[PDB]
């Protein structure tokens, strides 16, 4: 301890000591001094061993990934790669030691510890448990689950705790994992890790390498079969409650989706143990298996570990018109875990994509399964739900796969994981875990997410990616003292070549190749130059309808000194969602595209909504990155069905003659929006005609040509615009669907969202319960309210219509004043920190009346 | 449930059952009758045996030993006694479910409860949860230990808990075990314990007896080596601790004799943990093990 915690400005004397035990273990020509060393190498190492793990222990992983690895750590890691066969089995048996009191279910309760947050305080804790004289001989004299699973969880729908020593030495034996592994990948590369960075260190060889790892996989084989077993029953436990969930009747109150002390307690005891004996058998053919999944923590962070190691040895391992053309491929987000797509030309496109299908099904927190569609020791399902009878199948599976160095440098090492099953990755294990990872990847998060590259954080949503949204835009707008304002009037024209001009003037003045980070975005109205957050919110919404509109257009060469009319955008195909118009492809056009891309940006790094609803395939391309046959039912899903129909046509018996009926050519018509006429996809294409074989090139032309080729330009502004304003970096978390809940938030103002994030004040001088009516009042109408009413409300109450898709989102929260009665008097909000002020009505109809007649009071005010 | 729990004044209906499943399982000259019996008998005996454990746990063990016995338990009892080749091998089967969740360390928490004192309000319980209708399908539409043992104890020198759910299911564990030996202790008086007592019963021969012994055992190997290698492994610290008492100083104030939150606790934990490690190479010479016994509640009643 003392030698490596305690000598704080040294390292000499340890390698000193380290090139000694080298030394006399290469003293081969000695007798018996070879073993002798051996033998003080290993008590040794045990030492060094306990030293590491009571410090990895106490010291909390910093959540910030940093390379803080203080320098105690660092050296025990030295001590292990200079002496690395060695370290490898001692290792093992510390693990092993750490797992068995809980693996067996004997482990003492403690209460619960925080992680030691500095170097200086994780330190003293060892100082106290290390300055010990033996005794003298007598003297001469957890984010919640979605509702699918909540039924299998105990809840609401310091003293000791057995529970917490059972996870802090799961906890304690991950580290030992991963460290076990992360030596086992410098084996490869040692020949030069060794001379390149230490000044001694254990000679070894392929062959020993081979022996290590046979030795390692032993040790593992009891805690694996443990692990497996447990999982196995846990998700067909899961799976069979979902079933359920399908055939039964949702009205009957024991649902899953609808769900007295000593006998209530004797109620739960007895439903535990009934469920118990039931399950063994196969007799639980119509009850809810009883389960709680809260206890199971110590094989979640058991099963994190034991990825950790097959992952790293998965890393050692990898060291046309055909349908399979990557146009046609499924994409991000579509790829399910370990899955093979339902092909887009046999699966109808409503059934292949139900988020194609019905675009306002997107929330924050559905499940991705929904969106997307619904898709040997590993390949036979988790169907039996009993324990006992998933052990014994482990073993038996077990029991069919049991049933210098010359050649090969350590550079040239081939090593895998092959025991258990006879090739595993664990994009298999993540297909087969399925709905107990997700749902860890809800209620566990927090915890064993924060070991350092928690394949937990894999499966994160919406909001871990938002998580780190904040801190990159905040982190953003903190680094410049430098605002961007804009003065501009409420009139369509004028706001349009207002806004662009003076984004011309602040983007130039400014370097054009570097983002346009600001400290803050300040806006103010011609006539009304009230300013700051409410009044840009106001704007970016006004700025968004300018854009969306039918009108012509001003001349937007007005613009250049910082005709093409045609309207910005349109909406391609049979959405209510958009693309960019190109009309006259002039350059005061892409100047003004250019500068609307610009508008995403600082809307996103002031964490402010832009409602302006893009299709995906333009999202992709802003995104930077590629646009699949799939998208294609993002630009038209109509026509992406009609041309499924066409496909399967091209699968009929009569295909000749149906695509000769048809007289389809390779040339396509396109709307005035698009730039109007008939268009060649290939030339000479309108003497081409479509056939059965060459329709598949055909669809793709058509495909690829609507949603890039027409807006190619319009789009390379946008993009050039985003990127004027944020790094390339921000980008790479996101998907469109992200990106979506980001720039528009929800869209959908639900009602039971708003409450959630809603804050009540009071300065009426009323009593508790008539204030708890109004505010029931309140939400009643709300609710009555029409999806656009709610909407007006949101944008009355903020200056934006669409709720932000988190708590995250707002910025500052949405409140509600009550002030004293008036019926008098309409309600009115502070937009610059989206409150409300309500007056206490004497009646619903007047409270309907008068909160109507102010958010249709469409002229709003901008304070 | 209610042919046994609420037939309270009458036994003949269930006689008349188990003579009729005794007569079938001896039509050996009806070709499958045989083997569909079997099937059926077993089927149900594994009902009469959920029966049966539900009742045993909820209704409290008479402190003065009382012969009350309640007719309904009497009438489970009946049962096996007159099936029992068949109940021995169900019983097991019952044992071994109720226990892996403790022994493999799963087990859910609970809140406590009071063990029923009368028949009434134990039956009581059983009813309601018996009186169930299958999910409908959707509509078409602790005396203290002595100064040389203390050391060795967490102590002093409704919520639920793990440790409430792991000990009941221990002690559920224990009455079928009871039973079990029961049954194989009647054995021996079979030939009259049958025919001098009940209309009707299983014949059985000593070829059985050794292949239900065989069975039986096999059954009770795994809890076994569980109970016993945790014994060894707790005698071992316990003893060792009392040596070191004999030859350390009682003067000294860590002597076994002789004897803030957060970093307390993680002082009593990394001692914990600091010791478990220790302790796998015999690297634990001069401290006391950390050690508390009262966890092992379970592992006295098995």
């Amino acid at each position: 301890h003392c030698l490596i915690v305690k000598c704080t400005a040294d390292i000499l004397l340890l390698d000193t000591l380290l090139g000694t035990l080298v030394k006399e273990l290469q003293n081969k020509y000695t007798p018996g001094r070879r073993e002798e060393a051996i033998a003080v190498t290993m008590r040794f190492l045990r030492s060094v061993a306990r030293v590491f793990v009571i410090l990895s222990v106490e010291m909390a992983s910093s959540k910030k990934k940093n390379n803080f690895i203080p320098q105690p750590i660092g050296k025990c890691k030295r001590v292990f790669q200079a002496l690395l066969p060695y370290a490898v089995e001692e290792l093992c048996n510390v693990a092993e030691s750490l797992i068995v009191p809980v693996r067996m279910g004997i482990a003492r309760p403690t209460a619960p510890f925080t992680l030691a947050s500095t170097s200086i305080d994780a330190m003293q804790g060892s100082e106290e448990l290390f300055s010990v004289e033996p005794l003298p001989p007598r003297p001469s004299s957890a984010a919640q689950a979605p509702r699918s699973m909540q039924w299998a969880v105990r809840n609401t729908q310091n003293a000791s705790s057995y529970l917490t020593s059972a996870s802090s030495l799961a906890r304690a034996y991950s580290i030992v994992i991963r460290q076990i592994s992360d030596l086992m990948g410098l084996i490869p590369k040692y020949n030069h890790l060794v001379y390149s960075q230490i000044p001694a260190a254990v000679k070894l060889t392929y062959q020993d390498a081979v022996n290590l790892q046979n030795y390692v996989e032993e040790k593992l084989i009891p805690t694996w079969n443990w692990m497996v077993s447990i999982m196995d029953s846990t998700e067909a436990q899961l799976r069979y409650g979902s079933a359920l969930a399908s055939a039964g009747d949702p009205g009957h109150p024991n649902h899953p989706l609808h769900a007295q002390g000593m006998m209530s307690a004797r109620g739960d005891f007895l439903n535990y143990a009934l469920s118990l004996m039931r399950s063994h058998n196969d007799e639980h053919s119509d009850v809810l298996p009883v389960l709680d999944v809260c206890s199971l923590k110590h094989v979640a962070y058991v099963f994190q570990a034991l990825i950790y190691w097959i992952k790293a040895m998965n890393q050692q391992t990898t060291l046309e018109t055909g349908q399979n053309h990557p146009f046609f491929r499924r994409s991000d987000s579509m790829t399910f875990l370990g899955c093979i797509p339902p092909n887009p030309f046999e699966v109808p496109l409503a059934e292949a994509i139900p988020l194609a299908d019905q675009p306002h099904l997107l929330q924050p927190n559905a499940r991705k399964e929904d969106l997307f569609g619904r898709p040997n020791c590993l390949e036979v399902l988790p169907t039996k739900m009993s324990y006992a009878a998933n052990l014994k199948n482990v073993m038996n599976m077990q029991n069919r796969q049991k049933k210098e160095s010359e050649g090969p440098p350590l550079t040239s090492f081939r090593p895998q994981c092959s025991f258990m099953g006879m090739v595993i990755s664990h994009d298999m294990l993540l297909g087969r875990w399925r709905l107990s990872l997700e749902l860890f990847g809800r209620v566990f998060m927090e915890d064993v997410g924060a070991e350092p590259g928690s394949i937990l954080t894999e499966l994160g949503g919406f909001e871990v990616k938002e998580s780190k949204f904040r801190r990159e835009m905040e982190k953003l707008r903190n680094q410049q003292s430098r605002d961007l304002s804009l003065e501009v009037d409420r009139d369509r024209d004028l706001l349009i070549q207002q806004t662009m001009r003076q984004l011309n003037n602040h983007f130039g003045r400014r370097c054009a190749t570097t983002p346009m980070a600001v400290h803050r975005v300040k806006v103010t109205f011609k006539d009304e130059p009230g300013e700051g957050s409410g009044v840009a919110r106001s704007f970016y919404t006004a700025i968004a309808q300018a854009f969306l509109s039918n009108e012509k257009l001003p001349n937007l060469e007005c613009i250049q000194n910082a005709d093409d009319n045609a309207p910005l955008f349109y909406q391609p195909g049979k959405r209510g969602f958009y693309t960019p118009r190109p009309g006259k492809n002039t350059e005061a056009r892409l100047n003004c595209f250019r500068n609307i891309g610009r508008i995403l940006g600082l809307c996103l790094l002031q964490n402010e909504l832009c409602p302006i609803t893009l299709n995906r395939h333009v999202i992709k391309v802003l995104l930077g990155r590629k646009v699949n046959w799939h998208d294609f039912a993002f630009f038209d899903p109509v026509m992406y069905e009609s041309l499924r129909q066409l496909i399967l046509a091209s699968q009929s018996s009569d295909a000749d003659a149906v695509f000769s009926a048809m007289d389809l050519a390779f040339a396509i018509d396109l709307c005035k929006e698009e730039g109007g006429g008939q268009v060649e996809l290939i030339p000479n294409g309108v003497n081409i005609p479509v056939t059965p074989q060459n329709v598949y090139e055909y669809v793709r032309k058509y495909a690829e040509h609507r949603m890039l080729v027409v807006a190619e330009q319009p789009l390379h502004a946008m993009r050039k615009g985003l990127l004027d304003v944020l790094p390339k970096n921000s980008l790479e978390d996101l998907t469109a669907e992200d990106f979506r809940l980001l720039v528009n938030g929800c869209g959908e103002v639900n009602v039971q969202m708003l409450i959630s994030f809603t804050s009540f004040n009071d300065e009426s001088g009323e009593n508790a319960e008539k204030l708890l009516q109004f505010k029931r009042w309140f939400w009643s109408i709300v609710e009555k309210m029409s999806m656009t009413e709610r909407q007006d409300l949101v944008y009355f109450w903020t200056s934006s219509p669409s709720l932000p898709a988190s708590e995250e989102g707002f910025q500052p929260m949405p409140s509600i004043t009550i002030r004293p009665p008036d019926d008098q008097h309409l309600p009115t909000a502070n937009t610059c920190i989206s409150r409300l002020y309500v007056p206490l009505y004497s009646s619903k109809q007047i409270l309907k009346q008068k909160l109507l007649l102010a958010i249709k009071t469409k002229n709003f005010g901008f304070v």
